[PDB]
């Protein structure tokens, strides 16, 4: 078996290898990349997402989210307080202000230490799931707005035609902005391109060990667990690498820099934080190997998760027994 220790693998495709997206995902899996839950892909030197980022300041962040923490430094939840709209130019200025800017630090490891020591005592503001794309329409390789759709994948694999669309989302971040422990809707893949700015640090649990993380989360967030059998779907729980190590949870970490792609694999739990002002673009996708994960994916039915239009069809076709109870939750 390839990659038996479930290490995060880093790939350097040539420009020729960068033409066929599906083929390269399959290649990465042939080398065991999916066992980690997360892979990094560094594009060939001849590639670019777009010409410049000099003209993005007028993009609107309609609902910036202030991420307010509760708990202890290594085990906390965050809730999202809605703030007034602001442009990306205004957001960048805010990110760089004395209140929100990245502190002096020696290296990525020093900054990681500072993040887990001090995150809960601040409430950074995140620009989240803004529908849109920053890939140039003429970028033909690994353009996240031009991928094959999940609906077409399901149709190709299972012969059923369904409603729904899937399109990319933009994320404008600042120091300490945080993504909570989660897998994707319907345990799909995700792909994330860091367009511009400071790094993003990722933590990931191998898919074969996801239930170990779930068990620890139930122990650490007992009220939340009683309220919902899939409460990590709420995407509000954080557990530090120190606490994961203390509890013997297998995981890995890596830092993504501007110009790099990350792929998360089905049922790969991930969490992380931004180092400073940045902009990322992400979208979910599927492959034939995803279908079995989609069939088995947990669901939130307590009503908290609240999810996209397109997920209806996924649950309806892949999980017909669960569908009625689940749809009761979306209402
Ligand atoms: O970048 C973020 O805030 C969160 N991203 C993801 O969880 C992802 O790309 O799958
Ligand atoms: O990108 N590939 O597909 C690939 C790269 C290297 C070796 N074999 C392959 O199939
Ligand atoms: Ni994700
Ligand atoms: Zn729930």
């Amino acid at each position: 078996a390839q990659n038996p220790n479930c290490n995060i693998m880093i790939f350097h495709p040539t420009k020729e290898e960068f033409n066929d997206f599906d083929k390269y995902i399959a290649y990465m899996e042939s080398q065991g990349a999916h066992r980690a839950g997360l892979a990094k892909i560094i594009p060939p030197k001849e590639w670019k997402a777009r010409e410049t980022y000099d003209n993005i300041s007028e993009i609107l962040i309609a609902t910036p989210l202030q991420q307010v923490a509760s708990g202890r430094a290594g085990v906390f939840t965050q809730y999202h307080k809605k703030k007034k709209a602001m442009t990306v130019g205004e957001y960048r200025h805010l990110a760089n202000s004395k209140k929100y800017q990245t502190p002096p630090h020696q290296n990525f490891e020093d900054l990681e230490r500072k993040y887990w020591k001090n995150r809960i005592y601040n409430s950074p503001i995140y620009g989240a799931d803004i529908s849109g794309s920053l890939f140039d329409e003429n970028t033909k390789q690994w353009n996240l707005g031009h991928l094959g759709t999940i609906q077409d994948l399901l149709e190709k694999e299972c012969g059923v035609v369904i409603e729904g669309v899937n399109t990319p989302y933009l994320y404008f971040g600042m120091w300490k902005t945080t993504f909570a422990w989660h897998t994707e809707d319907m345990d799909l893949y995700s792909i994330n391109y860091l367009h511009l700015g400071e790094p993003k640090t990722w933590y990931v649990v191998p898919p074969e060990h996801g239930q170990r993380l779930e068990r620890l989360a139930r122990e650490l967030f007992p009220g939340s667990s009683r309220g919902c059998g899939a409460f990590l779907r709420h995407k509000v729980a954080l557990i530090s690498p120190t606490v994961l190590k203390e509890n013997g949870i297998p995981f890995n970490r890596i830092t993504q820099e501007a110009g790099e792609f990350m792929v998360t694999f089905p049922y790969g739990y991930h969490a992380g934080f931004n180092h400073g002002f940045n902009c990322a673009e992400a979208i979910n996708f599927a492959t034939p190997r995803w279908i079995d994960y989609g069939k088995m994916a947990s669901q939130c039915s307590c009503g908290e998760a609240r999810v996209t239009f397109s997920m209806d069809a996924f649950v309806r076709i892949l999980q017909p027994e669960r569908y009625d109870l689940w749809k009761r939750g979306q209402d």
